[PDB]
């Protein structure tokens, strides 16, 4: 039997980031499924930071996320965690009162979003059918996110703070005993006074081993898929592209391009594979907008992006359930949000108010709480 001020379900970004922030201030013992802390969505995704997406919560988050992506404290990471990548949202359907409300509501949290017509849109992307392109909206600060970088950089720090990261650790049994959680696995027990659970599309799975009320997530599938650029052209500094009702994407990646259908396929907590449907239909998808050939692509994959009724995410203690702390329903911002959510729900499982930064974006403990949900 190990004991721990903070026993974190997942050792994804959720739990890793969570873990990160609790460990300056107590003993964190993170107990994850896999042989590896990143397999499932926190290792699927498109690595991307984009600030106009999502309802105005995750907007709040991500905003407030910024300033630790861009300075993180000394010896978190080797190299810098944000590289540059604007966002292009273009439309190629011809719905101009769409496109403005996009514009208006992003230029309002972000002034230097810009609204392009077609010549300027096509001249940032050159391989644009121009037939197809009605204008976009230009998102300068939009960045990619060395997310490798970030995990490690969170999970190493709950080591160096004397917390424990333990793989091959599935919780199995979880029970509150003699004023604290009890959690079994099979290579081991463990006790805190709080649980922390960071179990991704499990989050309710762990819910119901501890006799918790749900929140009733909803683990959706998005796949995606690495093609070759045709080697005449060079789309290193392309923007990050998205369709104005994000039927797709498409992002440079290592000499290679990122595309996905952007599909949200609500399905059971599972190991997810891509369907052959969804890559068919990004590819369709982005030869009908851009001149590119497809091939088969090099590689194909999907991940879980999860979610409760309204869109936001999850940090608070559950009702009646004392100790028990979500911190779920990271959808599909999980990464561009970490920063704020580790240090948010760090403040709260501590019973502390959220810093300073934090409330200046816009943000209080009453939308991030699970009570807001079930009637
Ligand atoms: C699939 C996917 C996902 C994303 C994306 C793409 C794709 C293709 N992106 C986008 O399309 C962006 C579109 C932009 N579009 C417009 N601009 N217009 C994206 C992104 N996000 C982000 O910010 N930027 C991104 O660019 N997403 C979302 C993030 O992928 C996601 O939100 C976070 O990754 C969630 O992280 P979590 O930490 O919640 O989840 P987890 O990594 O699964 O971890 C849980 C751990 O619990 C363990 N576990 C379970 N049960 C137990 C148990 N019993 N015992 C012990 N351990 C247990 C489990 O084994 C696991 O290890």
């Amino acid at each position: 039997m190990i004991e721990a001020d903070y026993l974190v379900i997942g050792a994804g970004i959720a739990g890793a980031s969570t873990g990160y922030w609790l460990s300056a201030h107590g003993r964190v013992v993170v107990l994850e499924r896999e042989a590896q802390p990143g397999y499932h969505s926190t290792g699927r995704s498109a690595a991307h930071y984009t600030v106009a997406y999502g309802t105005p919560q995750v907007r709040a988050l991500t905003a407030a996320s910024r300033a630790f992506f861009d300075n993180p404290p000394a010896g978190f990471c080797e190299h810098p965690l944000l590289s540059p990548r604007p966002e292009m949202v273009v439309d190629f359907s011809d719905d101009p009162e769409e496109l403005r409300r996009q514009y208006e509501s992003g230029k309002a949290l972000v002034p230097q979003m810009r609204l392009l017509d077609a010549e300027q849109a096509c001249s940032i992307v050159p391989v644009l059918r121009r037939d197809k392109v009605f204008g976009a909206t230009y998102d300068p600060t939009g960045a990619d996110i060395d997310t490798d970088a970030l995990h490690q950089g969170y999970l190493r720090g709950i080591r160096r703070n004397q917390g424990q990261v333990l793989c091959n650790h599935e919780a199995l049994e979880i029970r509150r005993v003699d004023g604290a959680w009890e959690v079994r696995c099979d290579a081991g027990s463990y006790r805190a006074a709080v649980l922390v659970n960071a179990a991704g599309a499990w989050c309710d799975a762990i819910a119901g081993l501890a006799g918790v009320r749900p929140l009733g997530l909803q683990p959706k599938r998005r796949s995606a898929f690495i093609f070759a650029p045709p080697p005449g052209i060079d789309c290193h500094d392309w923007p990050m592209l998205v369709s104005l009702d994000e039927s797709f994407f498409l992002k440079p990646d290592a000499g290679m391009l990122l595309g996905s259908p952007a599909n949200a396929d609500p399905v059971e907590a599972h190991d997810v594979q891509p369907e052959q449907l969804d890559i068919a239909t990004g590819m369709y998808l982005i030869e009908e907008a851009t001149t590119l050939t497809i091939r088969r692509p090099e590689h194909t994959w999907a991940g879980l992006r999860s979610f409760v009724a309204d869109g936001d995410l999850v940090a608070g203690y559950a009702a009646n359930a004392e100790g028990f702390f979500w911190v779920a329903a990271q959808g599909g911002y999980g990464i561009q949000t970490s920063a704020a959510m580790g240090e948010a729900s760090a403040a709260l499982i501590r019973h502390q108010p959220l810093p300073a930064h934090l409330r200046e974006h816009g943000l209080d403990e009453a939308m991030l709480s699970p009570r807001r949900l079930s009637p």
